[PDB]
């Protein structure tokens, strides 16, 4: 079964045959589409087919399908599964799996970069302190004095699910939030709950509007521990605007390294509950979401005020005006400090090229339109007019519940 | 199976039960989501009719009543006898208001019940059609105080006699292929502007020439008609801050009146059913002016603003885009023509969602189409989870008439 997708600005039409390799479900049925829903212990019984399928994929990519190298690996993994109830990935296999999870991420606009991914094998890690060491190295390498490099660090896979390695933070670097008695929030509203945990776990909080949270790390299913990232490793950028000299006086900064640390990496049926990975920011992540979402730093009002905007009727589009300026500032500040960042036009254009290339070379490129289209100026980026097919391939990055909701406390 | 939707900006949760009444299909499966794809007999007809009449008599609190059963019987008889049937005016009105209500891509549905239905089922000719349309245009325009309306021409019979309005909107600007290679007027209407010329229209070859009407009655060849200019309200576009704006020579028409869709009620197919409301600002400003495949005025506007167009990261496309959309809203408001901004409209739609969840048990919505084409995440709909499914009565798409019409 072939499937065509069309781009209504260029009339370019592409055919998908890759969706036939799709395993997991979408949340959708013939009678309901849930494409806008945000969030729609494993036995040997189901493990080996996942192993085989994965290993068949792997040996195809290295062009050794059916070889003795292929077959003996299957034989090896097989035996290890019924003997030990799990199995270990070779280094080559781990690397492949990670890159491909990235490549399979249907919600990711940055996947043109997927082949260049520095994989750090942290599978020999046994403790929280060990975790801290690995993570510090990750940051230092990834940051690279502002010239950011994609990377992922991979901690021990899940076994019986009672011995999970988890990074409790949603991103390695992120600013504290503090609900005040009066109801106002200080710092980042997104991280209030996590800050409370951290504070409870012993963290002494500076209580400023921009405090870098401590790492909260759990190894082998033990109670998580706190660690301060050395400040010298945390690259931040003061936000200024090129024309408005009062912008700097708003006192905004942001960190340079987006490093997501709460997702689950699945490869050949193996689950990696701690797999922090990092790239570089698209400006609208900071400029549109981080500053301008109502449930976040919410500076729209103050920026609009300082710009003397007609804030009386929304039909003055003051909100829209202030948003654009804030995004201009974010990009200007990062480029001025030589810290890698991409604007939303550049990134969406790159993605379209990537995707075209993926259809030609791979038979498709699963993509979630709801997530790919940037949160401002949608229709003036080329992805808005791009039809996209959404489906799920393994290896994949998956959501997993907040560890504080599931963890069994020792003492 | 009793689905929940969450707004991630306000933590509001609504439970959807209304989807379980869904009749048509989505294009999606458990293996593939197609939510971003633009367009995925006597025995057939009675079930369809019964479902409609069931919901109608339920809506008037007469479910299972004698009147219900009597009507169900009467229609059942007519179908057996005539291989079709006719809607009582009340059913027709109910069905139209509900097809709008069920339009999952429409951000405007808060207004759904205040729709004026003009029954044009007695119409027989294209001339008759023209008269009905003129009347619709004048009622709806209402000197700039726009009112929603739909005019419904005879339903389909045997497919050989359909009524069709060939224009996609009653009012749209012509577009012509320049020898110089580019495009003058509206590029989206080039083939139609040709077909009108190709059918005898005398194009003034301008930039904003109102297209003529191509009306087809009873499966006949379509006829040309000019809307009386005094009925076409237009708005010159000026910026409230930039005086140079006026010299770009831009205007737009006030009445958005979609005319190429098929209205389906109780299994019957109204292939000619032009309807109209009022514009959300972005429809003209973001889409009609700045889409590359349209009037694409972005570059030129930005130039007038002397923005750094050397690198994409100066966000100059974004800056201009806002100003353009400010001007559109400013012009319409100043000339007292009804228009809504995307902040106001989306806010209303969330409130309308609330209402439909409460009073009806849900509200089908297509996020890809509800979220405006600019400033997406600073509108409430962006963080609003939605469920998409298809209820009847509905507006469906239908092929362009030329591709089908037996001449
Ligand atoms: C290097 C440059 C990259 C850019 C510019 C980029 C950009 C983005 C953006 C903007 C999102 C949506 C975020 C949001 O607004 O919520 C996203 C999603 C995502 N990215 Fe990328 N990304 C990059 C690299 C990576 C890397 C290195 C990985 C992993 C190896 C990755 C994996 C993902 C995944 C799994 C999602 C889905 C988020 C979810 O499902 O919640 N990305 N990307
Ligand atoms: C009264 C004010 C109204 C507003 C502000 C409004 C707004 C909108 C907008 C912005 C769209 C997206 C269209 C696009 O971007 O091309 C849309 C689609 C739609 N509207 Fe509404 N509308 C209004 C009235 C109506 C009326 C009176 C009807 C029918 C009786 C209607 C039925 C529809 C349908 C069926 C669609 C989607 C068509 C499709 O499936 O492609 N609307 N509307
Ligand atoms: C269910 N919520 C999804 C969600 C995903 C998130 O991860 C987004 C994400 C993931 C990987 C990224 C990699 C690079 C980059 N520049 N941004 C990236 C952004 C963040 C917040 C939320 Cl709320
Ligand atoms: C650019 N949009 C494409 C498209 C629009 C369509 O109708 C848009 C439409 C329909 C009804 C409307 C009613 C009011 C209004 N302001 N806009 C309205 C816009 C139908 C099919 C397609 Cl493919
Ligand atoms: C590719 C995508 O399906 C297509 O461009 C859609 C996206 N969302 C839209 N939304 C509206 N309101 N109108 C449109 O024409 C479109 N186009
Ligand atoms: C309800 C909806 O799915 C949700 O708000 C999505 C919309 N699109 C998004 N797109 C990006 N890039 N990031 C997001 O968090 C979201 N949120
Ligand atoms: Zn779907």
């Amino acid at each position: 079964r072939f499937l065509k997708v069309k781009n209504w600005e260029t009339d370019v039409v592409l055919t998908d045959t890759l969706h036939l390799k799709s395993t997991l479900e979408t949340g959708c049925t013939e009678h309901i589409c849930m494409g806008s829903i945000m969030l729609p212990v494993r036995t040997k019984d189901q493990l080996f087919p996942l192993a085989k399928e994965f290993l068949d994929q792997y040996y195809s990519s290295i062009k050794r399908f059916g070889s003795k190298a292929h077959m003996d690996r299957l034989e090896e993994v097989n035996k290890e599964i019924e003997s030990t109830s799990t199995y270990q990935l070779k280094d080559t296999e781990l690397i492949y799996g990670a890159k491909h999870a990235w490549r399979n991420a249907s919600r990711c606009v940055g996947r043109i970069q997927w082949s260049k991914l520095q994989v750090f094998d942290a599978r020999d890690c046994t403790t929280a302190h060990g975790m801290f060491n690995y993570i510090c190295n990750h940051v230092k390498y990834a940051t690279n004095k502002g010239n950011l490099r994609s990377a992922i660090t991979i901690f021990p896979q899940r076994t019986d699910g009672k011995h999970d390695f988890r990074v409790w933070n949603s991103q390695l670097i992120r600013y504290a939030g503090y609900k005040q008695p009066d109801g106002s929030t200080l710092g980042d509203p997104a991280n209030v709950q996590f800050t409370e945990i951290c504070i409870q776990q012993g963290w002494k909080a500076p209580r400023g509007r921009f405090d870098v949270l401590p790492l909260l790390l759990q190894a082998n299913g033990n109670d998580p521990e706190l660690f301060q990232i050395p400040p010298e490793l945390v690259l931040e950028v003061p936000i200024r605007h090129p024309k408005f000299d009062w912008f700097k006086d708003l006192g905004l900064k942001w960190y340079g390294l987006p490093a997501v640390s709460n997702m689950l990496l699945e490869i050949g049926g193996l689950e990696f509950s701690a797999c922090p990975f990092s790239g570089w920011y698209m400006g609208t992540e900071i400029g549109v979401r981080d500053y301008c979402d109502n449930s976040r730093y919410n500076i729209l009002e103050e920026v609009a005020k300082k710009m003397d905007l007609d804030m009386r009727k929304t039909s003055s589009l003051w909100k829209d005006q202030a948003l654009v300026e804030i995004n201009i500032a974010v990009l200007y500040s990062f480029q001025s400090d030589k810290v890698t960042i991409v604007d939303h036009h550049s990134a969406t254009e790159s993605f379209i090229k990537h995707m075209e290339n993926e259809y030609r070379c791979r038979g498709g490129c699963p993509a979630d339109w709801v997530w790919i289209v940037p949160p401002m100026s949608g229709s003036i980026t080329p992805v808005f007019h791009q039809e996209m097919l959404n489906y799920r391939l393994t290896p994949s990055f998956e959501y997993q519940p907040d560890p504080w909701n599931t963890h069994v406390w020792k003492g």
